[PDB]
């Protein structure tokens, strides 16, 4: 009988199905089948082909993505894509219009752009080139710039540099337009005096010199980018003048010192929302700014601001968090920390102070997924108490005592977490079940929240995995200091209690992070459990988020510390439990599961036999600004140095005699830099400690090139394997 | 007794002491002994303490080297030494008074100086500081500025750029006195358009951004530097006025193209010696410049030129060959390949067209040593037939069939590899024999060549030696169609011809390469032979030098071929030896020996297990010109572009499935570059072969700090073991 094997995992043998689909109005969906995209009509499940897969046989380039207009006018080609960092990325563009079933020739996006997008209606363009913003009203019409001072690598217009568009806005995109599609607001990064990043890039053999990139990146207590904010009207563009940006400045108390501009958000018409961070990360300003028609600008009434701070750690789980406007735009919805530390929907009410807490109780609220007039929806993980599970519920806005669950009960048994994504206006929504199951994607009509029809349910999958020998996994949950502690384990098919296993600690352990949750996978733990017998074991501690900040506050100013311990105290617990062979427990980890990896391998503990760092972190200056002073403030006497400086994986390197290690990283790694990781093995080299190693030329965090992928999770197999007497 | 362990040999427990002197006249010798400087005198064997080593102990630096005046009023102090490549570097010069006996205060040598040195008779001196020549008279008064066009990295005067301080004159200075000390020539080198290679220097954990280091670096076919030849005349410097140079032009048939400067002899008061060489090194021309009392010119007669060819191959072993002057300079003797392509001396006349041989033979000349009226002194190869062994030969002017070994006899059985050390006007000579016993070195006198005594025997060492299994060299030879080729095994003690051993073929194999030879050494393989008990072998194939041109030509345009193949037929013999297991043969090679480890193991020949290389070189066009056009020519399409292509290693990495791979390299070579590891490694992921890896953060080519040679062989032996199943 078989088993889950590498070759499986690494070619792709047991697919999971998927069902992608782009809402287009409050009741249809768009959706690719055999290429032909296809709109379904959400009331009674009816579909028609939107466009024939034959559209373009004669287009002469590859077709990388394509997007429609709101009007259902036009459509966009994106072609010649090339990828930049982890959202960025360039591509050729053209324009097919649907009516006239034709391919536009006339004033054609260039090539080399860097951004594109659709007015929210009708079928404006906004798009981004050399990095200055042009305006496209119509299709086949000359475009307007908007800006003249883009600049490569020094000023950025409608887009971001590395650390916003990594650590702030986890987009490329820095364009916003108004819901009308009558204003383009856009954000500008001043780069000037950030410093650069540095490495070899050595491309195809050919190449005799090899090529060194330069990378604007602020390392922690580095100068930073600096931001301004504009808006420009989309009616009045003229042809002969030049478009009039109207500038909206930062609050006075963020124009003190260092700052960031981390949310943008139209409330209505004339309404934009702007939240703004002090470089300090524990105080932030939401801005409320309104447009005048007589005198044309936009202003921000210093009494109508919205104040956030924190003392416990930083403010929001990663940022501070999202406003979700009603209608009106006289209020808006948004996540916050109660007084119990636990993060929870609150209430605001534009020109009224404090705001009024909608949801409480010893869980998290995920996420505000829609608002209508009678009803907000959001994810929680409130059911059954499971932090690990994601679940989605309405709340009755005349009565905050009525909580639905929408989920919980659809299948209680395979489905206990999932992601949802509405219609516009909310009328429909399609739920998506992650597991522990297989993903199951339905769809449900808002008005009394009824089943109408099954999207995908896997099948296929199911059959074919009935026919492997597949592991099971345990989640559940340890107490330590009268405190539960979740931890989920992968385990071999056919488990025997009275047997003894290798296990292997899988770690993430960064703050807010979740390594124990129902989620169903079919990664490379499957096939160490499945194939080699290898338990392979997760843990959330101190630091870990969706439990309420006590717990994820633990490690605030202290990066390295009890999020290392409690992987090392999980890893005791386990051996106590009679199945573990204590002689073989390895640990492994990817970015910053690298550090807190390399961090206990160096901890001297003698729990690990051996351990794997990928792309890890070896000290926190390395890093870049944005994340690092969140956590760690800024390296300075004053500040939190001392702490930076006692929490190096070098200054462990004494102890790595006690472990076997591997090291891995990529060469042209743009996040994690090589550097971190050539840092490492300078100072096990000058100690004397003997290690194992692998570099992956022109390989960036994601070691993710088919060739390299495959090479990497084949060369950690044999190492796994070594150190386990594994045949 | 116990064995000589991997620690002995990166501890340096049993050391090798040596006897390095420095004749100051025809007569006395300075040597240094428990830093104390000493003048001996030859004939006597008498001393004195020259400058006793308390002498600096209030200096307030560490004193790197030291350098004594010629006419030992002077001695200047070396400190600060920052090393830069192989022979370059930069440091501070503090000059000691011997008379005053005091330290010189004002008019100092500046700090970050690149090169000094002492005129050849008084105390000049030239030095070089940021890329410009200054000149003094006298040690107190102040430099007169010969140049003024240095600029780092672009304009060198006086100093070498990179490739020809590497691969033309095995020296960072560019100045030569002459013997009078009134001219002082010097080259100059302009890299204006010389691409350079960059890559990452990471530094102390505290850099917090990797800096990249930038060499002016001509890859294969890439654009050379230029280079200028000049001559001042030192006496009439004026305090007033700029200095004026003579310039000397390279001879019209080098000015038609790319060309080297490749020797500068000083031949009399007013006669100077210039070699050229065509960027195709097939021809050179040497020019015979002769100072013009009134013109305050130089001219080079053409009619005295004489031009050095080559069909087979390339001119000289790695270089032309130097020319010695008889006293007058009207003659001169110079090593050239004869009519059957055997090394040998030939005796020039200026004036007299082509040349008289002087020795002649089936061996060769390695180097002309000293030269007298009655007799010429050579280094061969001749005693025994052996190739790998070395002897002092002198030879009568007026009879040349008269020809007598010097040290042929002197301890035939312990001595059989001699350099030497000749007074000036060679009244006596050191003799220095390095194998196939312990090193030895002897004085002698001339005038009947008989024993004055032994200077260093090493009975320190021979005593250690005693309680110590050390292994045993053995030297022969194997046919290879009908031709001698030369091979050496390090034997395990107690070697038993009944038993089978595994066997680590250790190999360079480059252009003129001898790794079968009569010397002593403590090293790696040392240690591999007498703890692990292993067979470490080396084979001098075709390529190989010191056996005639049918041998070392073999290779011509076609590196990576028959040296190749024979390293692996060399290994077959071996098999077929009944004290070898074949299915435990290993490689392993440095730098060249690296990229033919490489083409070995991508073979697919089946002969070896695994092999390790350390700092190979990949493909032809990464590295630098001087030395891979020597042997390739020029990677154009119109000369040898194909066998540049055919020669990777790249377009071999399918058979290294059929191996194990060690591949290892230091980050900071700024040698043979990382790039080409890269290459190699990028090959290996692409097409799914699995292999080991080693990056040594900021180590060099040398990868010889303490630290770092201690772990890069503490590796290699895991590895090693490893593969041969040793306990
Ligand atoms: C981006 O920032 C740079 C750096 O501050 C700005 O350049 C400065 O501009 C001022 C005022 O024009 C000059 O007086 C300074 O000398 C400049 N300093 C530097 C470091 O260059 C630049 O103006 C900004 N660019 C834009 C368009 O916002
Ligand atoms: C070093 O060589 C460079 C390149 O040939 C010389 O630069 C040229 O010199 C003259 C004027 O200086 C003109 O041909 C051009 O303006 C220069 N071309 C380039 C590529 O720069 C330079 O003069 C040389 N320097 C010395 C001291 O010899
Ligand atoms: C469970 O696996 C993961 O979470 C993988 N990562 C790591 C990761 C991801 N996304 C963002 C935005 C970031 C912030 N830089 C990170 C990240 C976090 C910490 C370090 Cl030290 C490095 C990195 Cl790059 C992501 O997807
Ligand atoms: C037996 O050991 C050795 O031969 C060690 N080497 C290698 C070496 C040495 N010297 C010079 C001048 C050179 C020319 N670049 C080289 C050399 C030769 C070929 C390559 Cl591909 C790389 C290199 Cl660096 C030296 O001392
Ligand atoms: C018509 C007009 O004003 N267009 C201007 C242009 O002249 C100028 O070059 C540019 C930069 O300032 O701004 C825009
Ligand atoms: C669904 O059917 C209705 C009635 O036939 C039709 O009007 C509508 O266009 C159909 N929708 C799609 C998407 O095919
Ligand atoms: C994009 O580049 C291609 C390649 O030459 C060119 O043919 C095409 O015209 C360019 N497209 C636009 C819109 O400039
Ligand atoms: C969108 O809103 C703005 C707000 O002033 C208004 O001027 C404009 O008329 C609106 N656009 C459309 C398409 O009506
Ligand atoms: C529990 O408390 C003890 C202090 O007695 C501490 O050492 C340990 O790290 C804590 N563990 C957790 C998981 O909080
Ligand atoms: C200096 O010289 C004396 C012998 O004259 C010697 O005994 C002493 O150890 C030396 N000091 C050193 C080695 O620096
Ligand atoms: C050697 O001895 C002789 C005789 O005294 C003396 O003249 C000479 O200076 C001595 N040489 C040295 C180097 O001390
Ligand atoms: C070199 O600098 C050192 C101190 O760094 C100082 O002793 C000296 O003055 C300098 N030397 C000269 C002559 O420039
Ligand atoms: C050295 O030789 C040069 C060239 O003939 C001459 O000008 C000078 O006088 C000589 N100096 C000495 C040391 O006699
Ligand atoms: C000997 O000759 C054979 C036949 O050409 C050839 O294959 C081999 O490479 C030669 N070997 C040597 C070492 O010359």
């Amino acid at each position: 009988r078989k088993t889950y094997t590498l070759t499986d995992y690494l070619k792709n043998t047991y697919r999971l199905k998927l069902y992608s689909l782009r809402w287009i109005s409050d009741h249809e969906y768009l959706y690719k089948q055999e290429n032909n995209i296809l709109v379904f009509n959400a009331e009674y499940g009816n579909s028609s082909v939107f466009l024939e897969n034959s559209t373009f046989d004669e287009f002469g380039h590859s077709i990388n993505d394509y997007s429609i207009s709101p009007d259902g006018q036009f459509i966009l080609l994106e072609y010649n894509y090339v990828k930049q960092w982890r959202h960025s990325y360039t591509a050729s563009y053209d324009i097919y219009d649907l009516n006239k079933r034709q391919l536009i020739t006339e004033e054609r996006i260039p090539n080399n752009t860097q951004w594109v997008t659709w007015s929210p209606v009708g079928h404006k363009l906004a798009y981004v080139w050399n990095n200055d913003i042009y305006v496209k009203i119509e299709p086949n019409l000359p475009s307007y710039r908007i800006t003249w001072t883009g600049k490569e690598d020094i000023i950025y217009n409608g887009i971001t540099d590395w650390v916003y568009e990594e650590e702030v806005f986890s987009a490329y995109s820095a364009l916003w337009w108004s819901p009308n599609g009558t204003f383009l607001a856009y954000a500008q990064f001043n780069d000037t005096e950030v410093p650069l990043i540095e490495y070899s890039f050595y491309s195809d053999e050919s190449l005799q010199y090899p090529k060194t990139v330069r990378v604007p990146y602020p390392k922690a207590g580095a100068v930073n980018p600096t931001v301004k904010f504009f808006v420009v009207n989309t009616d009045s563009l003229s042809s002969v003048t030049n478009a009039t940006s109207i500038q909206i400045t930062a609050p006075a108390s963020m124009l003190i010192g260092d700052h960031y501009l981390c949310d943008v958000t139209w409330a209505t018409q004339e309404r934009i929302s702007l939240q703004w961070l002090r470089r300090i990360q524990n105080y932030s300003v939401m801005d409320i700014c309104d447009y005048d028609e007589s005198s044309g600008r936009w202003n921000c009434l210093v009494a109508r601001q919205h104040i956030e701070m924190s003392t416990t750690g930083w403010v929001g789980r990663f940022r501070p968090s999202e406003p979700h406007f009603t209608l009106d735009g006289n209020s808006f919805y948004k996540i916050i920390s109660n007084e119990e530390g636990y993060r929870h929907i609150c209430y605001f009410q534009i020109d009224k102070k404090d705001c009024t807490f909608i949801t409480k109780g010893t869980w998290e609220v995920i996420g505000i997924e829609a608002l209508t007039s009678d009803y907000l929806y959001y994810i929680s993980n409130e059911y059954k108490g499971m932090p690990g599970g994601r679940n989605l519920y309405k709340i009755q806005l005349s009565d905050y005592t009525k909580v639905t669950c929408l989920s919980c009960e659809l299948n209680p048994e395979r489905c206990q977490y999932y992601s949802v994504s509405f219609s516009k206006e909310a009328k429909y929504y399609q739920l998506r079940c992650s597991g522990p199951g297989l993903p199951l994607y339905t769809l449900h009509s808002s008005v009394n929240d009824k089943g109408l029809r099954v999207l995908e349910d896997n099948s296929a999958l199911d059959k074919m995995l009935q026919n492997v020998q597949m592991p099971s996994k345990k989640l559940d949950f340890i107490i330590l200091n009268e405190t539960k502690f979740w931890y989920q384990m992968i385990l071999p098919p056919h488990f025997d209690k009275s047997k003894k296993y290798p296990l292997l600690l899988d770690v993430y352990a960064g703050p807010c992070s979740q390594k124990a949750d129902t989620v169903f996978r079919l990664n490379w733990a499957t096939y160490l459990a499945s194939t080699e017998n290898i338990i392979v074991a997760s843990f959330d501690g101190r630091g870990s988020g969706y439990q309420g900040d006590k717990i994820m506050h633990a490690i605030n100013r202290r990066l390295g510390t009890f999020e290392v311990e409690d992987q090392i105290e999980a890893a005791r617990q386990f051996s106590k439990m009679g199945f573990v062979d204590n002689k073989r427990i390895a640990i492994w980890g990817w970015s910053y599961g690298g550090y807190v990896t390399s961090m206990v391998l160096g901890s001297g503990s003698g729990v690990f036999k051996c351990g794997i760092a990928v792309a890890p972190v070896s000290r926190w200056e390395y890093y870049d600004s944005v994340y690092t002073e969140r956590y760690m403030g800024l390296p300075t006497p004053e500040d939190n140095l001392d702490h930076y400086r006692n929490s190096t994986v070098m200054s462990r390197a004494e102890n790595f005699k006690q472990v076997e290690y591997l090291l891995i990283h990529g060469t042209a790694d743009d996040n994690v830099h090589f550097q971190q990781s050539a840092q490492i093995s300078k100072a096990l080299v000058d100690v004397g400690v003997d290690f194992q190693a692998m570099w992956y030329t022109d390989e960036d965090h994601g070691i993710a090139s088919s060739t390299a992928h495959q090479h990497i999770y084949t060369h950690m197999s044999h190492f796994i394997k070594q150190c386990f007497s594994l045949p």
